Protein backbone atom coordinates (compact mmCIF):
# COMPACT_ATOMS: atom_id res chain seq x y z
CA UNK A 1 0.00 0.00 0.00
CA UNK A 2 1.54 3.41 -1.21
CA UNK A 3 1.90 5.88 1.87
CA UNK A 4 2.59 9.11 -1.30
CA UNK A 5 0.93 10.28 -4.03
CA UNK A 6 1.80 12.64 -6.65
CA UNK A 7 -0.92 12.11 -8.48
CA UNK A 8 1.20 11.39 -11.93
CA UNK A 9 -0.62 8.30 -12.80
CA UNK A 10 -4.45 8.18 -13.24
CA UNK A 11 -5.14 5.89 -10.65
CA UNK A 12 -3.79 7.98 -8.10
CA UNK A 13 -2.09 6.03 -5.81
CA UNK A 14 -5.57 4.45 -5.13
CA UNK A 15 -7.22 7.86 -4.20
CA UNK A 16 -10.73 7.83 -4.53
CA UNK A 17 -13.18 10.53 -4.83
CA UNK A 18 -16.62 10.68 -1.81
CA UNK A 19 -19.40 8.26 -3.03
CA UNK A 20 -21.42 11.08 -2.08
CA UNK A 21 -20.31 14.81 -2.34
CA UNK A 22 -21.16 17.35 -4.99
CA UNK A 23 -18.80 16.93 -7.43
CA UNK A 24 -15.19 15.16 -7.93
CA UNK A 25 -11.52 16.38 -7.47
CA UNK A 26 -10.07 16.62 -11.24
CA UNK A 27 -6.51 15.70 -12.54
CA UNK A 28 -5.18 18.22 -14.78
CA UNK A 29 -1.46 19.29 -16.11
CA UNK A 30 -0.73 22.60 -16.43
CA UNK A 31 -2.91 25.67 -16.15
CA UNK A 32 -7.31 25.40 -14.97
CA UNK A 33 -9.31 26.75 -18.02
CA UNK A 34 -10.46 29.78 -15.68
CA UNK A 35 -6.12 30.67 -15.08
CA UNK A 36 -6.40 33.83 -17.00
CA UNK A 37 -9.23 35.42 -15.16
CA UNK A 38 -6.21 34.92 -11.83
CA UNK A 39 -7.64 31.64 -10.25
CA UNK A 40 -5.43 28.08 -9.72
CA UNK A 41 -2.16 27.05 -10.17
CA UNK A 42 -0.23 27.34 -13.70
CA UNK A 43 1.84 24.07 -12.53
CA UNK A 44 1.80 21.24 -10.23
CA UNK A 45 4.54 20.87 -7.55
CA UNK A 46 6.18 17.33 -8.15
CA UNK A 47 7.91 18.50 -11.55
CA UNK A 48 7.31 22.29 -11.16
CA UNK A 49 7.64 25.30 -13.52
CA UNK A 50 7.47 24.77 -17.03
CA UNK A 51 7.31 20.71 -16.32
CA UNK A 52 4.31 18.92 -16.65
CA UNK A 53 3.58 17.31 -13.49
CA UNK A 54 0.14 16.57 -12.32
CA UNK A 55 -2.15 17.81 -9.66
CA UNK A 56 -5.58 17.36 -8.18
CA UNK A 57 -8.17 20.72 -7.77
CA UNK A 58 -11.82 21.48 -7.95
CA UNK A 59 -12.95 23.02 -10.71
CA UNK A 60 -15.36 25.46 -9.55
CA UNK A 61 -17.08 26.73 -12.99
CA UNK A 62 -20.54 26.33 -12.51
CA UNK A 63 -20.51 24.60 -9.35
CA UNK A 64 -22.40 26.54 -6.36
CA UNK A 65 -21.04 28.59 -3.31
CA UNK A 66 -20.35 26.23 -0.65
CA UNK A 67 -20.51 22.94 -2.08
CA UNK A 68 -17.96 20.32 -1.83
CA UNK A 69 -15.32 17.86 -2.92
CA UNK A 70 -13.68 15.59 -1.06
CA UNK A 71 -11.21 13.05 -2.11
CA UNK A 72 -10.23 9.78 0.21
CA UNK A 73 -6.61 8.01 0.47
CA UNK A 74 -6.41 4.31 1.05
CA UNK A 75 -7.42 2.81 4.01
CA UNK A 76 -4.23 2.60 6.44
CA UNK A 77 -3.09 0.36 9.20
CA UNK A 78 -2.18 2.15 12.58
CA UNK A 79 0.42 3.77 10.85
CA UNK A 80 -0.24 6.73 13.03
CA UNK A 81 0.46 5.21 16.01
CA UNK A 82 4.02 6.43 15.34
CA UNK A 83 5.03 9.44 15.24
CA UNK A 84 2.90 9.93 12.39
CA UNK A 85 2.72 12.70 9.86
CA UNK A 86 0.52 13.98 6.96
CA UNK A 87 2.55 16.34 4.50
CA UNK A 88 0.68 17.95 1.74
CA UNK A 89 1.21 20.74 -1.01
CA UNK A 90 -1.49 23.42 -1.84
CA UNK A 91 -2.57 26.00 -4.06
CA UNK A 92 -5.38 28.39 -3.20
CA UNK A 93 -5.44 31.19 -5.87
CA UNK A 94 -8.40 33.78 -6.91
CA UNK A 95 -10.53 36.34 -5.38
CA UNK A 96 -13.73 34.98 -4.15
CA UNK A 97 -11.70 31.77 -2.92
CA UNK A 98 -13.16 29.32 -0.63
CA UNK A 99 -11.67 26.54 2.04
CA UNK A 100 -9.71 23.47 2.28
CA UNK A 101 -10.20 20.96 5.21
CA UNK A 102 -8.23 17.74 5.90
CA UNK A 103 -9.37 15.46 8.19
CA UNK A 104 -8.25 12.27 9.79
CA UNK A 105 -11.05 9.53 9.49
CA UNK A 106 -11.00 6.43 11.91
CA UNK A 107 -12.68 4.00 9.57
CA UNK A 108 -15.07 3.30 12.01
CA UNK A 109 -16.49 6.43 12.11
CA UNK A 110 -18.66 7.41 9.65
CA UNK A 111 -18.70 10.06 7.13
CA UNK A 112 -21.48 11.52 8.31
CA UNK A 113 -20.16 11.90 12.15
CA UNK A 114 -16.86 13.41 10.79
CA UNK A 115 -18.11 16.35 8.64
CA UNK A 116 -20.96 17.14 11.06
CA UNK A 117 -20.62 20.51 12.71
CA UNK A 118 -20.90 19.13 16.50
CA UNK A 119 -17.68 16.82 15.87
CA UNK A 120 -15.43 18.24 13.31
CA UNK A 121 -12.95 19.68 14.90
CA UNK A 122 -11.61 16.50 16.82
CA UNK A 123 -10.59 14.81 12.89
CA UNK A 124 -9.26 18.72 11.30
CA UNK A 125 -6.02 17.83 10.60
CA UNK A 126 -5.80 21.45 8.57
CA UNK A 127 -8.45 24.29 7.51
CA UNK A 128 -7.31 27.03 5.48
CA UNK A 129 -9.99 29.56 3.93
CA UNK A 130 -9.54 32.82 1.32
CA UNK A 131 -7.46 33.91 -0.92
CA UNK A 132 -3.25 32.55 -0.27
CA UNK A 133 -1.75 34.12 -2.96
CA UNK A 134 -0.32 32.61 -6.64
CA UNK A 135 1.75 30.07 -5.18
CA UNK A 136 2.36 26.48 -3.54
CA UNK A 137 2.59 26.16 0.16
CA UNK A 138 2.91 23.03 2.11
CA UNK A 139 1.56 22.05 5.26
CA UNK A 140 2.25 19.50 7.83
CA UNK A 141 0.54 18.02 10.47
CA UNK A 142 0.52 15.23 13.82
CA UNK A 143 -1.90 12.57 13.71
CA UNK A 144 -3.25 11.37 16.07
CA UNK A 145 -3.67 7.42 17.61
CA UNK A 146 -7.01 6.59 16.89
CA UNK A 147 -6.51 3.11 17.49
CA UNK A 148 -8.59 2.63 14.44
CA UNK A 149 -7.26 1.78 10.39
CA UNK A 150 -7.92 4.92 8.84
CA UNK A 151 -8.16 7.28 6.24
CA UNK A 152 -7.27 11.02 4.80
CA UNK A 153 -9.68 12.75 3.25
CA UNK A 154 -9.12 16.18 1.18
CA UNK A 155 -12.33 18.57 1.36
CA UNK A 156 -12.29 21.29 -0.85
CA UNK A 157 -15.34 23.70 -0.52
CA UNK A 158 -16.33 26.47 -3.61
CA UNK A 159 -15.94 29.73 -3.02
CA UNK A 160 -18.36 32.90 -3.96
CA UNK A 161 -17.14 33.01 -7.59
CA UNK A 162 -15.42 30.52 -10.20
CA UNK A 163 -12.12 32.02 -9.49
CA UNK A 164 -11.94 29.57 -6.25
CA UNK A 165 -10.01 27.02 -7.88
CA UNK A 166 -7.58 24.85 -5.39
CA UNK A 167 -5.23 22.43 -5.76
CA UNK A 168 -3.09 19.60 -3.77
CA UNK A 169 -0.07 17.65 -4.76
CA UNK A 170 2.76 15.46 -3.41
CA UNK A 171 0.59 13.84 -0.34
CA UNK A 172 2.54 11.98 2.46
CA UNK A 173 2.85 9.93 5.70
CA UNK A 174 5.58 9.57 7.34
CA UNK A 175 6.70 8.73 10.89
CA UNK A 176 9.64 9.48 13.33
CA UNK A 177 12.33 11.57 12.51
CA UNK A 178 10.67 12.43 9.54
CA UNK A 179 7.80 13.96 11.39
CA UNK A 180 9.98 16.31 13.61
CA UNK A 181 12.09 17.21 10.60
CA UNK A 182 8.58 18.22 8.51
CA UNK A 183 7.80 20.19 11.38
CA UNK A 184 10.94 21.93 11.14
CA UNK A 185 10.46 23.10 7.86
CA UNK A 186 6.75 22.83 7.34
CA UNK A 187 4.11 25.10 8.05
CA UNK A 188 2.20 23.28 11.18
CA UNK A 189 -0.28 23.95 14.02
C1 LIG B 1 -20.30 29.41 3.44
O1 LIG B 1 -19.37 28.84 4.61
C2 LIG B 1 -18.64 29.87 5.32
C3 LIG B 1 -17.84 29.18 6.42
O2 LIG B 1 -18.31 27.85 6.69
C4 LIG B 1 -19.61 30.94 5.86
O3 LIG B 1 -18.84 32.02 6.41
C5 LIG B 1 -20.45 31.53 4.75
O4 LIG B 1 -21.35 32.50 5.29
C6 LIG B 1 -21.27 30.46 4.04
N1 LIG B 1 -22.15 31.09 3.05
C7 LIG B 1 -23.28 30.54 2.60
C8 LIG B 1 -24.07 31.36 1.61
O5 LIG B 1 -23.64 29.39 2.92
C1 LIG C 1 12.55 8.64 6.71
O1 LIG C 1 12.85 8.79 5.21
C2 LIG C 1 13.96 8.03 4.72
C3 LIG C 1 14.02 8.32 3.23
O2 LIG C 1 12.73 8.13 2.62
C4 LIG C 1 13.77 6.52 5.03
O3 LIG C 1 15.04 5.88 4.86
C5 LIG C 1 13.47 6.26 6.50
O4 LIG C 1 13.08 4.89 6.62
C6 LIG C 1 12.31 7.13 7.05
N1 LIG C 1 12.20 6.95 8.50
C7 LIG C 1 11.16 6.33 9.07
C8 LIG C 1 11.17 6.24 10.59
O5 LIG C 1 10.25 5.84 8.39
CA1 LIG D 1 2.22 16.06 -9.08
Amino acid sequence: DPTECDFELPDLCGWKPDELHDFDWRRLNKKTPSSFLQTGPSYDHTYGKNGSGYYMYIETTGRTENETARLLSPVYDAELAKNGCFIFYYHMYGRGMGGLRVYQKPDRVPMYQLLSSSKRNNYLLFEQWGDQGNEWYSSASMLTDVDDDFQIVIEGIRGNSFMSDIAIDDVSIQRGENCTKAMLHHHHH
